[PDB]
């Protein structure tokens, strides 16, 4: 194939490739990727995506092996290392601790200072006068306070502005060199290297403290695989929540009778949570499997060891599985969204990602008129991120 991959759609304005692609005949499209040149297969169908994320002969330790075909252009590790911490944890027998760190227990802890810094924060926002940025102001400190109360420990504001700068530089398609991107991940690990047993050790029930102290059966947890959690943990919550808190901010100042709808009906925010996690898009690449056996998907052959990939967004916004998909419609009663994913991997940080969404959602509604400063295409994008994030959400009332 020619077509390379990703579609360089930074913005919300998803690339027209994804629509073309779920218009051809096949159910599954050859691409290759502009980072490494490597042959990739692509589902946007939401009925293809839904099988293929479902049959485990698709493997996502798989596509992470050493020499696997692969979107990004490095590998996302530090070099060295294992790379695959979520199913050591696992495998070390932690799925009980992972469940208590981020389950509805952990809801349960969170949700009150949750609900209480969001509203706190949106209240600081509302007694200014003037303008002021929704990303600066509400989503850093939001997100920022879910990964140290939550996932990490107390940080302090320098090692959260390290941890950011990583996130930002490793999980990217462009923008900065492969070395910097490599340096980004070898950072990270080596502050988790140093740090991840103190961190470990502060007050809270952080995820971190729990994994630490949880009994295992081959000896605890030692360093480096404490080290390697960290880095999971920074890596799939915080570029996730910052860049989703601020997409779903565009999304309901975009959407001004939506929120008057919220503020006379509050039982429905649920149900604009969900469409939001539909109808506003996260990643600019796709999640990724690999085929562990010769297979046949909605009859096209994929050779073992071939890398098959799913534009979740791409599958959202699919019109047979959604009527009117490029509307944003909360209480639309269509089938489950794809906005954590599928089957055995749908996201661990669900629980806690809708919670930080719910109270936002419900900052929002609480105070009509909060409407954007500038005009939507006036937005600054960061370019190349892995997940999409304005440089700033300028905001009034
Ligand atoms: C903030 C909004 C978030 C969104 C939209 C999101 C989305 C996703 C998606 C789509 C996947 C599936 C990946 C795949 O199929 O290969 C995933 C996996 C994962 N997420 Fe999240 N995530 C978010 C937040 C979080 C948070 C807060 C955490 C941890 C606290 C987290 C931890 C994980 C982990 C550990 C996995 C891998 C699970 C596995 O491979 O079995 N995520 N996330
Ligand atoms: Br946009
Ligand atoms: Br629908
Ligand atoms: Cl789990
Ligand atoms: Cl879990
Ligand atoms: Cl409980
Ligand atoms: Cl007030
Ligand atoms: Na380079």
């Amino acid at each position: 194939s020619t077509l390379t991959y990703p579609f360089h759609d930074w913005s919300q304005e998803l690339s027209p490739r994804y629509a073309q692609l779920r218009a051809s005949d096949a159910p599954v499209c050859p691409v290759v990727s502009e980072g490494t040149g490597d042959p990739l297969w692509l589902v946007t169908r939401y009925a293809t995506a839904v099988k293929l994320l479902e049959d485990s002969r698709f493997s996502s330790e798989a596509a992470q092996a050493s020499g696997a075909p692969r979107q990004e252009p490095v590998e996302l590790r530090a070099p060295g290392t294992r790379g695959d911490a979520i199913a050591m944890l696992r495998e070390a027998g932690l799925r009980s601790v992972l469940a208590d760190g981020l389950g509805p227990r952990a809801v349960r802890r969170h949700q009150g200072w949750i609900n209480d810094l969001a509203e706190t924060l949106m209240s600081e926002l509302a007694s200014r006068e003037g303008t002021f940025d929704l990303a600066a102001d509400f989503v850093e400190p939001l997100s920022s306070a879910l990964v140290s109360r939550t996932l990490l420990g107390e940080l302090s504001a320098d090692e959260r502005d390290l941890l950011a700068h990583c996130a930002d530089t490793g999980l990217r398609f462009c923008g900065v060199t492969h070395e910097e991107q490599v340096h980004a991940f070898t950072q990270m690990h080596e502050f988790f290297l140093e740090h991840a047993r103190r961190l470990a050790g502060t007050p809270g029930e952080h995820l971190l403290k729990l994994i630490a102290e949880a009994p295992v059966d081959q000896g605890p947890l030692s360093d480096e695989a404490l080290a390697e959690a960290g880095s999971l943990l920074v890596v799939a919550g915080f570029p996730t929540s910052s860049g989703f808190l601020c997409g779903a901010l565009l999304t309901l100042l975009r959407h001004p009778d939506a929120v008057q709808e919220l503020h006379a009906h509050p039982e429905r925010v649920p149900s604009a949570v969900e469409e939001l996690l539909r109808y506003t898009p996260l990643s600019t690449g796709s999640v990724k499997r690999m085929a562990t056996e010769d297979l046949e998907i909605d009859g096209v052959r994929i050779k073992a060891g071939e890398v098959v990939m799913v534009s979740l967004e791409a599958v959202n916004h699919d019109p047979d599985a959604f009527e009117d998909p490029d509307v944003f419609r909360p209480g639309r009663e269509g089938p489950m969204h794809f906005g954590f994913g599928r089957g055995r991997h749908f996201c661990p940080g669900n629980r806690l990602a809708r919670c930080v969404i719910e109270a936002t959602v419900r900052a929002v509604a609480r105070r009509p008129g909060l409407r954007l400063a500038v005009a939507p295409e006036e937005i600054s994008w960061h370019e190349g991120l892995f997940f999409r994030r304005p440089r700033a959400i300028p905001a009034t009332w």
